[PDB]
């Protein structure tokens, strides 16, 4: 399924590259990627990828009508040409663009910030399913990291002002005529909200990981470890001391890692082609990793692709192409206050959370359909005597519907006939089958809260120390209750994942 997605992504990257180039009508002497400038972009799509391009806003017929619309440019000895509204800069350097977050929410905000579009939005959300396993996105124990190592061959930049004289008449009309909120929604939905104004052409290697925060037990910050893991993987320089060697080992054991490459001759070469996941790779293994990377890198100049946003003004609002400053401001305001927040809300991801807890006698410890059983390291009874089992149901957050109530707290009641006050719910089953002892689990339901919702309930089984950031389930006096009645110790613990 991974090789299928890999092939699928490359199919898009190649075919859509060909699509926009063909439609631009630019001849073979025109620098690669020229047609990306002034092409609109789905800001909620993939991170800088031709697949998320929407509509070229320039009039190809007008540009190509005269040789005077082009200027000379020299890249790597090649004498080519470029539409005069574009500024081209040779760079030829390797640079990291990294995104990370200790939760899916923080990760989404971090990658979105790379747009350099002001505000708190969730831009580039379609890249989540490209970079990570879908199920990993909603598992509360994961931290997320996306490492991109880019060979910046050259940068193409333009401005709204420079593109104005070559703008499609259909685009000018749409901008000028967008009156109602629905017109403006339709504008951003149809034409796109932004266009590419600053892009990097060349090649990149991508290395993305979902890492279990609880089992990784890292010394250094997971995002710095991820970058060191990437560098070592492809035979580049990586730290050994300051606990890095052990951190990199732990990181890899605790992570699901996906890789991708764009640009260069990928039919012959692969930046990850000789990659090694060994703790201590040999001289030959490192050399082979480095050789595969260097062979691919050398193929990039003759086969560049769109690979990154430039550092300044990579994406420009389509309203900047308006000739009327009142209309420009109106469209910008609709984006900032209505459309971007509405569209962002639809892409919001939160971890799965516990919405139901049940307890009963179960001889086979088989959960009812849709429910999951309580575990220590493996499946365990809450109370081994009388086969008392706890099962929980998990809900998936969905931005479009009113979400099911979450549970925010757990406690024990050790007396026979007492109901807890307020919104607290007592689970009816007496956990202690002894006739002279009582134990009931109580939970506190509340309207869904991403920060407050319990995500996990676990058993410590005789390993007795309370892990971060979990909580004990306490009786009336505030003490731990041994849930099992045999020659063993069961302590029930829970976490909202902070
Ligand atoms: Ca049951
Ligand atoms: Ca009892």
């Amino acid at each position: 399924k991974s090789l299928e997605q890999e092939n699928s992504e490359r199919d898009v990257e190649i075919r859509d590259r060909n699509y926009f180039r063909k439609l631009s009508l630019f001849d073979d002497t025109v620098i690669a990627g020229a047609e990306m400038i002034g092409t609109s972009y789905d800001v909620f799509g993939k991170y800088c990828n031709v697949g998320s391009c929407m509509n070229s806003l320039f009039d190809e017929r007008k540009i190509n009508a005269s040789e005077d619309n082009f200027k000379k440019v020299t890249i790597l000895g090649k004498t080519l040409k470029v539409p005069y509204y574009i500024d081209c800069y040779s760079v030829g350097d390797l640079k990291y663009t990294n995104a990370s977050g200790e939760s899916i929410e923080s990760y989404q905000s971090n990658i979105s910030s790379k747009s350099r579009i002001k505000g708190n939005y969730l831009f580039f959300s379609a890249s989540l399913k490209v970079d990570f396993d879908t199920d990993s996105l909603t598992d509360f124990e994961n931290a997320f990291s996306r490492i991109q190592y880019t060979y910046d061959l050259y940068i193409l930049k333009s401005s709204a002002e420079a593109l104005k004289e070559f703008l499609k008449e259909s685009v000018k009309t749409a901008l000028d005529k967008a009156d109602t909120e629905e017109d403006m929604n339709d504008l951003f939905n149809t034409w796109g909200s932004h266009f590419l104004s600053g892009v990097v052409m060349g090649g990149c290697a991508q290395y993305s990981s979902s890492t279990n925060k609880y089992t990784s037990n890292l010394t250094n910050s997971f995002d710095v470890v991820a970058a060191a893991s990437f560098a070592g993987f492809i035979g580049l320089s990586a730290r050994t001391g300051n606990s890095f060697m052990e951190d990199i080992k732990k990181f890899r054991s605790a992570s699901n890692i996906k890789t991708h490459a764009i640009g260069g001759d990928l039919s012959r070469f692969d930046p990850f082609g000789g990659a090694t996941s060994a703790d201590q790779p040999s001289a030959e293994e490192i050399a082979a990793a480095k050789k595969a990377f260097e062979d691919w890198k050398a193929s990039v100049p003759n086969a560049p692709e769109l690979v990154n946003f430039a550092d300044s003004n990579p994406l420009t609002g389509i309203w900047e192409l308006c000739s009327d400053r009142t209309q420009k401001a109106k469209l910008k305001k609709h984006f900032e206050t209505v459309w971007a927040p509405a569209e962002s809300a639809k892409r919001r991801v939160h971890a799965d959370y516990i919405d139901e807890i049940i307890i009963g006698i179960n001889n086979t410890n088989t959960p009812p359909e849709g429910y999951i059983g309580l575990k220590s390291t493996k499946d365990e009874n809450l109370n081994s005597k009388g086969n008392i089992c706890l099962f929980m149901h998990k809900a998936k957050y969905d931005p479009n519907i009113d979400n099911k109530d979450c549970i925010t707290e757990l406690k024990f009641i050790t007396v026979r006939d007492k109901s807890p006050e307020g919104d607290w719910v007592k689970i009816p089953q007496d956990i202690y089958i002894s006739p002279n002892q009582y134990l009931y689990l109580c939970y506190l339901p509340a309207k869904y809260s991403a920060e407050k919702a319990i995500k996990d309930i676990q058993l410590l089984c005789s390993s007795m120390i309370l892990p971060y950031g979990y909580n004990d389930v306490l009786d009336e006096r505030g003490e731990r209750a041994n849930a099992t009645e045999d020659d063993n110790v069961h302590y029930l613990i829970y976490s909202a994942g902070w």
